[PDB]
């Protein structure tokens, strides 16, 4: 033996699962008959006519690397089902034996040193179809001569022989070298590809570009928000080359590779919701009908177990713990349904552990500064909040993928409860694109892909406990502008516009919501009381309306209430809506079998080209009909400010005060007076403490910011970078914020 035939034994266990495999498991054999059925399924169609043009015919087409990539999967498929124990073509020869004479065809055929590194989709050329071809080499090396496995080897060298890109295309060149390293047995190659982790977009954090932030964000292709997309691929990636090199002369050294432990607790922890990743930090790939929210997450949390077996003490314990209660919270869909049977497992491993404890469920408020994004999880619902600004691109549309992306990260608000669903299942290709929750948009009119104007986009976060965040709006494809805040409490969010003006000559509106009901449409709900229809196909409009509560997909756990301080009239209508995933995904790969859902939209009219224009609700979920009444009457929340120049809200029970400052000039809201841009948040305990904390959301003023708090204090605490300079008759301070990068600088007061 030697090294290399080990970790070449390791990398097949981890795509097996090894000998160990026990098929008699409920969920290993049902995976195990999907994977020989699918396999054969092509193997008993595929042309093995000795003078062929093709070897399927509707994958026909040697130079399209969209078919040639998925012909090299197809093969992996069929390679899998002769290696996975417990398979109905475990060891068939002559499916091995038609494997092989298919790989060849194609170095001939196909794939060879013939084409150029070029060729339209560089990526199929260079990593996607190399990918699939290590993995037969892998499985199959044995039956594979000296020869035919160097027409394979050399091939890949030719396309990939190094590593020295971003983030997730850095980190697929790095185990595209690596596994070819180990089948070839070569330690220089094997090096490069353990090195290749240290690059940028991997282990050190980044300060611009892609790659991961220091407060836990991450971006891809310069300026989209990827945590959920490209995020996991790196992570996925990363988690198998390193599990592999792991105990090896080759094993990670790089001290940076603890970063990968926070990626875990920062960037993934407090995006993941029961099992669905969030879709606003997915990119483009909302719009692949094979990715939803559940399927995504499953792969990141298989990625957690994967860490789990090498990492070190303190975090792999964590790491099963949170695998654990992810993979038990998900009764939407089961985890072992889709993730390699290796996973399986791994993961049946720990959760059956009684020594192991699910991990406590995230509570808190995080703002991912440098993505624009912000997340609140308390214990029966998560907010995710998607926003975009001269940083952060309003949405991604390349390779005729997620074209009706428009509005899905310009003031967005997703809502995640018991019904674990109301994403997936064919949401996206069924949802209204131009009226996505929380938006304010010019009806029926899209606006274009890339950067706004305004740097005012983040928010300030209250101890990790409590936040609020703001976008000054502003779009380019025509004229309309508008200031937008949300404030994140305990129980509630409310959500505030003023400064709504256009001259598009299109009615403007603001959707409070747009929900995906039960099969049959007939949620009920209420407004100020009167049950109202539920009928499919209707449209109405509710007047002068102060709160609305609708019924939730599930018994429990899935109500939402709405409330409108000042009384409002909504538009809204309850309909049946079609569509197939080839509209927003136009790829030949792409179902084009029609889906219906079922919807409730809800939005504020301001008419056409409106000036000075504003709204105010609050969201409250999981109310029932009457603790929505009982709130709308005697309201926790009071409004202080909802103007061009600032928004703020306070939190009477809590003794929160939050505010967003829009302009350069000093302004004062309730308790709080600020000379410059700036998102702040204070939180009092009578007679006792006072608390606040704030930010430049724009990451642009190179000086301070002047604050000023109508209390007296006798003490004070501060992070660095606050100048405390009068303690009374009033408070006032300073903080600097150059280079502070959207973060939020806190300080606690003492009163008496
Ligand atoms: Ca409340």
């Amino acid at each position: 033996s030697d090294e290399f035939d080990a970790l070449r034994i390791k990398w097949a266990t981890l795509l097996t699962g090894g000998p160990a495999l026990d098929p008699a498991d409920s969920d290993i054999a049902a995976r195990t008959d999907k994977l020989a059925q699918d396999a054969n399924d092509y193997w008993e169609d595929m042309d093995l006519s000795s003078s062929r043009t093709y070897i399927w015919y509707a994958l026909r087409g040697n130079g399209t690397s969209d078919n040639v990539n998925a012909v090299y999967e197809r093969l992996r498929t069929m390679a899998l089902a002769a290696t996975t124990v417990g398979s109905s073509l475990y060891g068939n020869a002559d499916l091995k034996e038609d494997i092989l004479d298919a790989l060849d065809w194609l170095y001939v055929n196909s794939y060879n040193s013939t084409r150029s590194r070029s060729a339209y989709n560089w990526w199929h050329w260079q990593l996607g179809i190399p990918m699939s071809l290590n993995d037969t080499a892998v499985l199959l090396y044995d039956d594979i001569s000296a020869a035919r496995m160097a027409t394979y080897m050399d091939t890949i060298d030719y396309f990939t022989p190094s590593i020295g890109l971003t983030g997730a295309n850095r980190a697929w060149q790095a185990i595209v070298v690596g596994v070819r390293a180990v089948i070839v047995k070569d330690a220089v190659k094997l090096a490069a590809a353990r090195n290749g982790l240290s690059g940028t977009g991997i282990f050190p954090y980044a300060t611009g570009g892609d790659g991961f932030y220091a407060d836990g964000s991450f971006v891809q292709h310069t300026t989209f928000a990827y945590t959920g997309g490209y995020g996991s691929s790196v992570l996925e990636t990363t988690a198998n080359l390193m599990y592999l090199l792991s105990g090896s002369t080759w094993s990670v050294s790089d001290p940076n590779q603890s970063n990968v432990w926070q990626w875990i607790y920062e960037a993934y922890r407090p995006l993941l919701y029961k099992g669905a990743m969030m879709d606003m930090v997915r990119g483009r790939e909302i719009s692949r009908s094979y990715a939803q929210d559940h399927a995504v997450g499953h792969g990141i949390v298989a990625s957690i177990v994967r860490l789990a077996q090498f990492a070190p003490a303190p975090h792999a314990a964590a790491f099963k713990q949170i695998a654990k209660r992810v993979i038990q919270e998900d009764t939407f869909s089961s985890f072992y349904g889709d993730v390699s049977t290796d996973t399986i497992r791994l993961a049946k491993a720990i959760v059956d552990d009684p020594s192991i404890a699910p991990a406590a469920a995230p509570n808190l408020y995080k703002q991912y500064a440098a993505m624009d994004r912000a997340v609140l999880q308390r214990p029966g619902f998560a907010l995710g909040l998607a926003l975009y600004s001269t940083r952060i691109s309003s949405y991604e549309s390349i390779n005729s993928e997620n074209g009706r992306g428009w509005y899905t990260g310009a003031g967005a608000t997703y809502l995640y409860n018991q019904d674990l669903a109301q994403y997936s299942e064919d949401y996206w290709p069924t949802v209204d694109a131009y009226r996505i929750p929380g938006t304010t948009v010019a009806s029926g009119t899209p606006i274009a892909s890339g950067t706004g104007t305004s740097s005012w986009t983040g928010g300030v976060s209250l101890a990790g406990q409590y936040g609020a965040s703001g976008m000054d709006l502003s779009y380019g494809a025509y004229n309309l502008s508008a200031r937008k805040s949300w404030f994140m409490f305990d129980d509630e969010i409310v959500a505030l516009g003023s400064g709504i003006s256009s001259t598009a000559g299109i009615p403007i509106e603001t959707v409070v919501d747009n929900r995906k009901l039960n099969g049959a449409g007939d949620n009920a709900w209420t407004a100020n009381g009167a049950a109202l229809s539920t009928g499919l196909g209707v449209a109405q409009t509710l007047t002068g309306v102060n709160w609305v509560h609708l019924a939730g997909n599930t018994a429990d756990g899935s109500d939402i209430g709405y409330y409108f301080p000042g009384g409002a009239t909504l538009q809204t209508k309850r309909e049946a809506r079609t569509g197939t995933w080839k509209q927003i995904n136009n790829r030949p790969a792409t179902p084009s079998t029609a889906v219906t859902r079922n919807y409730e939209t809800m939005w504020i009219d301001h008419g056409t080209n409106p000036s000075g224009a504003s709204y105010g609700y609050v969201l409250l979920p999981n109310k029932t009909s009457a603790q929505v009444g009982a709130y709308a009457a005697d309201p926790a929340i009071e409004i202080v400010v909802n103007t061009s120049g600032v928004q703020s809200v306070k939190e009477k029970t809590l003794g929160l005060v939050g505010a967003n400052f829009w302009t350069d000039t000093t302004q004062t809201a309730d308790l709080i007076t600020s000379n410059k841009k700036a998102s702040v948040m204070t939180r009092e305990i009578a007679d006792e403490r006072l608390e606040a904390s704030v930010s430049d959301p724009t990451q642009a003023n190179n000086g301070t910011i002047a604050i000023e708090l109508a209390r007296s204090a006798e003490g004070y605490s501060a992070d660095p970078g606050i100048t405390v300079t009068q303690l009374a008759p009033t408070i006032k301070f300073t903080v600097n914020v150059n280079g502070a990068k959207g973060k939020s600088f806190h300080a606690s007061f003492q009163l008496g």
